[PDB]
């Protein structure tokens, strides 16, 4: 069920032998998860800047160990990489990280005994928190947290902070996470059969503090101190669920951005970048995104979108953000492979970003899946900048056209052997996958003259579960 460790794992595949995979076994005590990956990717600059080109390959090994005593278990999952360049193996993410490293990605302990229903239990430790649109979180992150799944209500509550990335390349912790606290909760109810409707609280408490002024500030040093909360509203009709009967899919939320921020100001002084003081000020922000699928036959599914996080306002009080234990990435095109939200490519976050979004997918059982999305991004405020994106390059003043993307992504699931036979028969549960998954950006006048026209990421994954 829901507390199962790889529960919420993107790949959905089943070892050979596991209990999930046939319930007479006994559930596994330890497994392999073995990643290969290829990473192309021009220009993240849009030409702009030396380097920012990626054409490389790698090998992510994942070997997990889980223990179960009554209503008490535990599990590890490390990670050890190598790579001909510092690409991504991982969706999830002294800041220079090595080509090769190893991590300690998932270690907890978890309790099970509050309550009589399995859907209930607390967690503690380094730990995959997500939920399901993945755009209030969907990380591995130190925490403390309560689930309670069951078929009228879900609700959870937790905490959660970042004391190290347990890696041997990454020394530091990214400035934003240094001494942020999460405190977050939701709860939601299944209204009518497959129809949820839920409210979501989230809020990030900044502890540390700013550069003084006169001190000399490097990327390491925090932007902003801030206090913010999100309260959030949500209704889905199987927004994420592939397997839907429903000839409709839906999702609609809802977000309040509130709370304060101190933001850092700094001038450039021979070279240097130094603090020149702080401002504060109130943060009341919003965030939208609608989603409508038609699940036109068995195999075919196509569907539309709208997203919007507001920006600019009197004093920047407009600018909406994301919570940064988010990824976007959802199973909103309706098939087994989730789809970053706002791009492979742009990556975009929900903030001063309008997106409209056009995707079709088709699927076959639990062997193919295939999606095709279109987006088209906008500025709200032509002064303020974005959020985090994909794309490193300034936008110009009084432009809104950020650009436009098309994503491909196309997965063969299997299970015997290492790679698929042509006369194996279709695949119950599969162990394995492979996948292409790619973006084609193309820069809109927000990012002026002397850049590259269009600009790709894409990836092919081989990934194995033993
Ligand atoms: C707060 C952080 C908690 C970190 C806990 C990490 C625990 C790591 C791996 C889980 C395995 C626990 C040990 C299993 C064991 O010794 O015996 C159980 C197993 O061998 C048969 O049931
Ligand atoms: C096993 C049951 C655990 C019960 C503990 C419940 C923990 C308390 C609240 C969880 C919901 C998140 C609350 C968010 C919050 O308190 O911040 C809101 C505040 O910042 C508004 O200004
Ligand atoms: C209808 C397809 C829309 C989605 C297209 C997304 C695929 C993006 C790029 C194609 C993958 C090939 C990557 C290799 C490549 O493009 O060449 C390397 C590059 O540096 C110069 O082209
Ligand atoms: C039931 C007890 C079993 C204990 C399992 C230990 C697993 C073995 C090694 C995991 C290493 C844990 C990460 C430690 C670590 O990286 O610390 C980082 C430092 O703080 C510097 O960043
Ligand atoms: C194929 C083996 C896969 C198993 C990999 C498990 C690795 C477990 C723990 C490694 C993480 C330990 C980090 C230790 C460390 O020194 O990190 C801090 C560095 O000094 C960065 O400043
Ligand atoms: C970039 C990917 C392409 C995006 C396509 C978006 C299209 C949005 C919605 C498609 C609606 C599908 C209607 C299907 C339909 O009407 O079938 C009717 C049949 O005749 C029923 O018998
Ligand atoms: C580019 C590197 C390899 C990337 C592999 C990604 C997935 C590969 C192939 C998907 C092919 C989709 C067409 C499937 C199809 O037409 O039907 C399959 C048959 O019905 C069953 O054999
Ligand atoms: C679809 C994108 C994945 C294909 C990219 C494969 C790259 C293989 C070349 C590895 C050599 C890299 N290099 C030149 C730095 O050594
Ligand atoms: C399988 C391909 C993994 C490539 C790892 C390459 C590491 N190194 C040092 C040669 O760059
Ligand atoms: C068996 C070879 C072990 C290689 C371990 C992975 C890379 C070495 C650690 C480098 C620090 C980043
Ligand atoms: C505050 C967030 C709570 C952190 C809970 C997990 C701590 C255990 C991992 C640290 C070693
Ligand atoms: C506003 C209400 C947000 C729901 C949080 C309650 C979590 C339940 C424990
Ligand atoms: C509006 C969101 C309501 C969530 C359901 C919580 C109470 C269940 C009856
Ligand atoms: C979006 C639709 C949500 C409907 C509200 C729940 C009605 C309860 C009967
Ligand atoms: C569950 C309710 C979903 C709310 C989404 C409604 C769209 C927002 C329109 C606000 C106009 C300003
Ligand atoms: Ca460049
Ligand atoms: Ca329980």
């Amino acid at each position: 069920g829901s507390s199962h460790h790889h529960h919420h794992h993107s790949s959905g595949l089943v070892p050979r032998g596991s209990h999930m995979a046939n319930s007479g076994e006994a559930p596994k005590n330890f497994g392999l998860d073995v990643k290969i990956t290829g990473e192309s990717e021009n220009d993240r600059d849009l030409g702009t800047a030396p380097g920012g080109t990626l054409n490389d390959i790698g090998i992510d090994l994942r070997p997990w160990a889980f223990g179960q005593w009554g209503d008490w278990s535990a599990y590890f999952m490390g990670q050890a990489v190598a790579a001909t360049d510092t690409i991504e193996t991982d969706t999830l993410q002294g800041r220079e990280p090595d080509k090769s490293y190893l991590a300690a990605r998932e270690f907890w302990v978890d309790y099970a005994g509050l309550t009589a229903y399995p859907g209930e239990h607390l967690r503690f430790g380094r730990q995959r928190l997500r939920e399901d649109s993945g755009q209030w979180q969907d990380t591995n992150i130190e925490a403390l947290n309560w689930s309670f799944e069951t078929t009228l209500l879900n609700a959870h509550a937790g905490v959660a902070q970042r004391f190290s990335e347990y890696r041997t390349d990454l020394d530091e912790l990214a400035p934003e996470d240094k001494d942020r606290t999460h405190v977050f909760g939701d709860i939601s109810t299944q209204w009518a059969p497959h129809h949820r409707i839920g409210v979501r609280i989230h809020h990030a408490d900044d502890s540390g503090h700013l550069r003084r002024p006169g001190e000399e500030v490097d990327n390491l040093d925090k932007t902003y101190t801030g206090q913010l909360t999100w309260l959030g509203i949500e209704a889905t009709g199987d927004a994420y669920n592939y397997r839907s009967s429903m000839p409709l899919n839906y999702w609609a939320s809802a977000t309040w951005l509130t709370g304060d921020r101190d933001n850092l100001t700094t001038t450039t002084v021979d070279d240097r970048r130094i603090a020149t003081g702080k401002q504060s000020g109130d943060v009341n922000a919003f965030g939208v995104d609608l989603g409508l699928r038609w699940n036109i036959d068995e195999q075919w599914k196509a569907g539309v979108g709208y997203a919007r996080g507001s920006g600019g306002g009197k004093d920047g009080e407009e600018q909406f953000q994301q919570t940064g234990l988010e990824s976007n990435r959802s199973n909103f095109t309706g098939t087994r492979s989730r789809v970053h939200r706002f791009g492979e490519a742009f990556r975009g976050e929900l903030s001063n970003l309008q997106a409209a979004t056009l995707f079709g997918s088709w699927q076959l059982r639990e062997d193919y899946d295939a999606s095709l999305v279109y987006h088209k991004f906008w500025r709200v405020d032509d002064d303020s900048d974005i959020g985090t994106s994909g794309i490193n390059a300034a936008l110009q003043p009084g432009e809104k056209d950020i650009g436009q993307e098309l994503d491909l992504v196309v997965t063969k699931y299997f299970k015997q052997g290492l790679l698929p036979a042509s006369m194996s028969q279709y695949v119950d549960e599969p162990s394995a996958l492979i996948r292409f998954r790619g973006g084609l950006f193309k820069p809109g006048d927000a990012y002026g003259p002397g850049t590259d026209s269009t600009m790709h990421r894409a990836f092919v994954d081989f990934i194995w579960r033993f």
